[PDB]
């Protein structure tokens, strides 16, 4: 069912690494800073029932079911594993407010939240924008519940991620896109298969020559990821071509050599999506005596999803992204 309503959620841009919005859960609403994540399909917030021995639960907003009159118990255990760490807890149901839209949603109340990486998290929880096929405990994702309401003008959602500030951090439009944040026309790439926000990549070129992904590879479009990521071997070849040194968690170049770095192009659909060094270097200085981080990391993603590249915030900053549930495709346009 299609309505006449589009809903927007204003996002906060923390250091160009974290983009999050606000949602309300329960009656009266308990507000949480959440990541809208295309790489996952579960909604979770930290629980009041999380041991205060987990320091992350001391520094984040906790959901207290004892303060919500609209809360409905479930208690089924859930464990969500990511490339960065793991969260566990139990299922609960309540009313969630997302930019005006009020929806009854099943979500996870996280009772085990590790310091690494959640002590570095500015957001409290996650709102998965993925498909039911990837949902742990096959819980209906929030977008599927919003579609069911038949209020949205279109069965699509769009992401705008700005470049760091003091104005707009970003914006998610549910039910459409915002022309004020893109220019030209969208160019779509169909999903390999329904259930995952993943598309086929024809090649990755450093400078002018198609150095990587020559025989084709996979590209996951992940709004919940900070960087552009490839397999350990791919990133090794990429970095050798850039003249970068491997560190514990990141790759770096001396700050002075940052602006001289070549363009990186991603062949998706018909078009070549090019990022210059300004789009992928954290140019904190211009000094030969300092190290500058690159917004490209190695991440070995396992089967069935992987081995795959992941196009995170580094990519979305340059390209305004539309996620089409109706046509199982992702559109890209140059961000304004
Ligand atoms: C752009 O600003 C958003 C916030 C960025 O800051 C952070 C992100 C994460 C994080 O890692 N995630 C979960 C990933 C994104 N989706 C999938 C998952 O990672 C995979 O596990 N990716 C690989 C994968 C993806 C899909 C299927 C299989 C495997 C948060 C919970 C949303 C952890 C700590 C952070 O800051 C200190
Ligand atoms: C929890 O929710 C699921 C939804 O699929 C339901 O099947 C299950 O019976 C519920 N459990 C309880 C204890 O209410």
């Amino acid at each position: 069912t299609l309505g006449n309503t589009t809903s927007s959620v204003i996002l906060t841009n923390y250091m160009d690494t974290q983009y999050y919005g606000e949602i309300g859960i329960g009656t009266p609403p308990q507000t949480f800073k959440v990541v809208f994540d295309t790489g996952s399909s579960n909604v979770w917030v930290p629980s009041s029932k999380c041991s205060r021995l987990y320091t992350a639960c001391v520094y984040h907003k906790l959901f207290d079911a004892s303060d919500s009159s609209s809360y409905k118990h479930n208690g089924t255990e859930l464990t969500l594993r990511y490339s960065t760490g793991t969260v566990s807890g139990f299922l609960s149901q309540d009313i969630i407010t997302v930019g005006g839209i009020t929806v009854t949603q099943m979500f996870g109340e996280v009772t085990e939240m590790p310091a690494l990486p959640f002590m570095l998290a500015e957001f409290d929880g996650v709102v998965g924008m993925g498909f039911i096929e990837q949902a742990i405990g096959r819980v209906t994702p929030i977008f599927d519940n919003i579609i069911s309401q038949g209020v949205l003008k279109e069965d699509v959602f769009s992401f705008y991620y700005n470049r760091d500030s003091q104005s707009l951090g970003g914006q998610i439009v549910l039910g459409g896109s915002d022309p004020q944040h893109y220019e030209g026309n969208f160019h779509y790439i169909n999903l390999i298969k329904t259930g995952v926000w993943q598309i086929q990549m024809k090649g990755v070129s450093v400078g002018s020559s198609t150095l990587l992904c020559e025989d084709g590879c996979l590209a996951l479009v992940d709004t919940g990821a900070s960087y552009i990521s490839g397999s350990t071997s791919s990133i090794e070849k990429l970095m050798e071509a850039l003249g970068a040194k491997k560190r514990l968690f990141d790759y770096v170049v001396k700050c002075n050599e940052g602006p001289t770095l070549p363009d990186i192009s991603f062949h998706l659909g018909g078009k070549e999506y090019t990022l210059t060094s300004a789009d992928y270097v954290f140019q904190e200085s211009y000094s030969s005596k300092k190290l500058c981080t690159l917004a490209i990391h190695a991440m070995d993603i396992p089967p069935p999803t992987g081995p795959t590249w992941a196009l995170g915030a580094t990519f979305i900053r340059k390209f305004y992204t539309e996620f089409d549930r109706r046509n199982n495709r992702i559109g890209f346009a140059l961000a304004r």
